[PDB]
């Protein structure tokens, strides 16, 4: 059972240095996520923000998940 | 029967050092779980909190579960 | 699991210097994306703009994606 | 049966001087396991830590394992 | 069994003077890993950084791996 | 195992004096990589630049690669 | 491995005095690459130009190539 | 049977004056087993150490081995 | 068996006065192992260094090797 | 075994007074290794330089090589 | 081994007074290497130049070559 167990543990241990990186990605990008037509520009910046947030909540699941079954 | 029995025992023995880790994950993440639009930010922090709590109650089941049948 | 894990990490790490380049491409092109018939010209410039923006939001997914399954 | 028996015994006898070494490896490495981007660095140090811990629990199995069947 | 056993041991013993070298390689290279177009340059430096980090975590596996089976 | 091990080590040791040379090649060439038609010339200079950058990231892999398997 | 290694190194070292020559060839030729029919002449001069440019980008590959495999 | 028997006996009798010598070799060498690049040197000294240790455990096998079959 | 046995012994006995010489060779050479193009020179000095180090670890094997089989 | 052994030793002993000579050859030649067409001359000088450098690294191999097998 | 060794040494020692001569030959000839048809003459002078340059690079090989094998 430890095969999955560690997979889970690792996934938990890896969540904060991944979500650390992840956020540096999304900030490094937010400048490049808005569509200017004339003068009025319209971002889709914080769409991609959410990508990260449910990715966040999601990883801490995967860990806790792979500890308890398929 | 001991094949499952130990699987259960292990799962109980492993519950507090897993929920130890787990919590360090969710705190290491709570900074990175909120979606700021203008100035007003809106977390989904404690959603992921719950992920852990029913994961908690859940593991102590799995242990006690694999001791008594499919 | 690290095989995919890194694939993900790399993909996140690579998102801002890719979206850096990408944007230099789309600006280097916007002059060459409009169809002049008589005198009235009609761009399709910012079509290609969007190409980049959902490409943007998309990469930060791929990273976070390859960390959690097929 | 002694063919496997000793394989097991050896594996047990070898567990503490292997996990002795192993740990010196993982400490000798933890300096070289973190990805600095600007100023903010983000380790994946203790991922590799776990590698050792379930490797640990795992070896003491292999010993006890090769004593009792395929 | 010692044939693999040592292969493993060696691999552990060799991990910190390899990851010592490895890092001197990646620093000796980071100057030569960025693509300047006009004035704005865009590195892919820390992509190659990660190459090393999962290489790191990976070696300490290989050691512990070749001790326990195919 | 040392047969591959050294191949790897060498490859790491050789990465910075190769990427040293490599860059002197690509600069010695960038003058000779642009196609002038009338007056307007159009380089493909920094295409060949990238050749080097993923060659870079690539070598530091090969080293770390030949240490761990086929 | 040095057999290929040097082949590569040489190829890099040889790229700028080859692309030096090469260009003197293509200029020495551009006078003799246009098909005059009546009065209107039509060159194919800069076709042969490109021959050199992708030859350029190509050599700096071959070098970096023969360092890393078949 | 004595043909192999003695081969074994000899091999046992020869193990401590061989491992006596062997160690004098590996110490006489450890000064000449480290790769200094700038100032930071990185040994591979104790790799070769292990060479001896599993050589050790190995000889005492060969003896006991050639007493009992192919 | 002594035919190989001595071959081994000799090889061990010969390792430190060979690696003594060897190193005097590689130092006597390191001045003559760097390729200067304009002003910037680029050594491949410590490539040849490694040649010696795995040669080192390798000899102490050959000795211990020729004591135990083909 | 000494037949090859000395061949090796000699080859090591001979490496620095050969690479001494060798370099005097390549300097005595570098004046006579460049192809001037009009006014612009283009050397292939440092091609031949490399000839020596991998010849260098190569000899110190041959020595260490002929000590350990075909 | 000295039979080839000297052949090599000699070949190195002989390279600069041969390439000394060689060049006096090719200059003594360059007047007599161009085909004049009407008034426009067309040399093949520097073809023969190259003959010497790769002859150059080539000799310094032969020396270093005959030191290390068939």
């Amino acid at each position: 059972k430890f095969k999955g167990l560690a997979v889970g543990v690792g996934a938990l241990l890896a969540a904060p240095p991944i979500m650390g990186l992840a956020s540096y990605a999304v900030n490094g990008i937010s400048s490049y996520l808005s569509i200017t037509i004339n003068s009025t520009t319209y971002d889709f910046a914080p769409l991609a923000q959410a990508v990260m947030v449910f990715g966040g909540i999601g990883l801490v699941a995967y860990g806790l998940h792979r500890i308890l079954g398929r």
